[PDB]
């Protein structure tokens, strides 16, 4: 689908997330060129997995308590598609509630943007 | 044109900026869907420049201190159209000098997110 750029209005779009730790699990997800790295909120996570120390810099600044690392690989499902899309790595927030799909993503499923 | 998504490459891009307060000047701001409203440097503002004070949400949780709101509207001009991208106001940035081109700019030129 095109999906219209507004201010107002997020792009979002329900996708489901596997991290394999726990059952997949559709969620609400901003489409974010501007990161490098998808974001899955830790609540999707299992109690008991690692995940590896790391530093993100952002908005207010950077933070090294804020994000962590992911030791599995994540699987991310778009609704109607079939095959998953295979995240070697990717960046989990521990404090709120942060779903956000990166270009790591977007490149393969073949997202573009697009500039009449 | 239809700019192609990597986690490798940022998708920045050339753009005019005139912030009204001093000579119009060209910087490579990023492609961010994820942003609500356009960030500018504030190596662009002159340096007296009266700026409202705000509060702005991104990594590292909220930040009181890093963003400013313009006064003046900002024109903003493309490589491709001749028309300019006019923003009633937009972010500020004093600490560092990031170039982020949000979903305000994007939709007046009617940008787009293709999900094959
Ligand atoms: O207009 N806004 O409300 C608004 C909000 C937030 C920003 S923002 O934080 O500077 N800034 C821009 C930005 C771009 C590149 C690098 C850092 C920051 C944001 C906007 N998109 C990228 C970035 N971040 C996500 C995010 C999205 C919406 C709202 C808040 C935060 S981020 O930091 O978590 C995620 C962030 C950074 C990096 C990565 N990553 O995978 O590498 C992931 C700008 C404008």
């Amino acid at each position: 689908p095109v999906i219209p750029l507004d201010p107002a209005r997020r792009p979002v779009i329900k996708a489901q997330v596997d991290t394999q730790t726990s059952h997949p699990k559709t969620i609400e997800a901003l489409l974010d060129t501007g990161a490098d790295m998808t974001v899955i909120p830790i609540a999707l996570f299992s109690s008991n997995t690692p995940l590896k120390n790391t530093s993100v810099l952002g908005a207010g600044g950077q933070t090294q308590d804020h994000f962590k690392l992911t030791s599995l690989p994540v699987l991310i499902r778009l609704p109607f598609r079939t095959t998953p899309i295979v995240l070697t790595s990717c960046l989990v927030d521990t404090k709120n509630n942060w779903a956000i799909i990166g270009r790591d993503a977007l490149q393969q499923c073949q997202g573009v943007l697009y500039l009449p």
